[PDB]
C-alpha cells in the first residue's frame, strides 16, 4: 500500500486533541469557534507544543488552515533525542490560510509547534490540522 496515512488531529478544536498534552510555555490557549487560539506573552517567544501522548510521526506533511498577527514558527521535535527541527516560518495573515508543508526532519517526532516567532504577543489561530506520510505535493485533503 503506496497510499499516505493521514491523521486528522482537530478538524474544530474544543480543547486538546484527544491522544495529545501540550508541553508549550509562554502563552495560554483558548477555544472558540473551532479555533485553537494562541496567545503569547510578550517577550516569552511562546509555543503551542502538541505533544502526541503514544507513539510517533515519521517525514510526510503537515496541514493546517492559519491566521496570525506575526510571523509563526512551525517546529517539529523528537523528545526522546531532544531534538528540534524548524519546518517553515509564516508571514501575517489577517484571514485564514491553507498550509501544506513538507517536513524533511529525518528523526520521528512526537511533538508539533506553533510559536510566536517575534516574541511580541501576538495571536495565531489554528484550524483543520492534519498530518499526512506523504509528501505536501501528493497531498490529498481529507
Ligand atoms: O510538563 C510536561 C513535560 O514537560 C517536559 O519538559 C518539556 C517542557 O514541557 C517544554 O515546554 C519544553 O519545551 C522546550 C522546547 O523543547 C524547546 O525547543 C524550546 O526552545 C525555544 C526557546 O525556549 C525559546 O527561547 C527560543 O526562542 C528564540 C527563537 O528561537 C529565536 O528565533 C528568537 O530570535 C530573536 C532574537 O533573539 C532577536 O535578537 C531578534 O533577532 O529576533 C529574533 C526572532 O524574533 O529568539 C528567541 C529567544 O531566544 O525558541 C526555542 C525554539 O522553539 O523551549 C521550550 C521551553 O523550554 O521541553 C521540555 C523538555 O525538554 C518534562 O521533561 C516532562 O517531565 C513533563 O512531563
Amino acid at each position: 500500500n503506496v497510499r499516505a496515512t493521514y491523521t486528522v488531529i482537530f478538524k474544530n478544536a474544543s480543547g486538546l486533541p484527544n491522544g495529545y498534552d501540550n508541553w508549550g510555555w509562554g502563552c495560554t490557549l483558548s477555544y472558540y469557534g473551532g479555533a485553537m487560539i494562541i496567545n503569547p506573552q510578550e517577550g516569552k517567544y511562546g509555543a503551542v507544543s502538541l505533544k502526541r501522548n503514544s507513539g510517533s510521526f515519521r517525514g510526510g506533511s503537515l496541514r493546517f488552515d492559519m491566521k496570525n498577527e506575526g510571523k509563526v514558527a512551525i517546529l517539529v521535535e523528537n523528545s526522546e533525542a531532544d531534538e528540534k527541527f524548524e519546518v517553515e516560518t509564516i508571514s501575517p495573515s489577517d484571514e485564514y490560510v491553507t498550509y501544506i508543508l513538507d517536513v524533511d526532519f529525518d528523526l520521528p517526532f512526537d511533538r508539533i509547534d506553533f510559536q510566536d516567532a517575534p516574541g511580541n504577543g501576538d495571536r495565531i489561530w489554528i484550524k483543520n490540522l492534519v498530518h499526512s506520510t506523504g509528501s505536501a505535493d501528493d497531498f490529498v485533503d481529507p
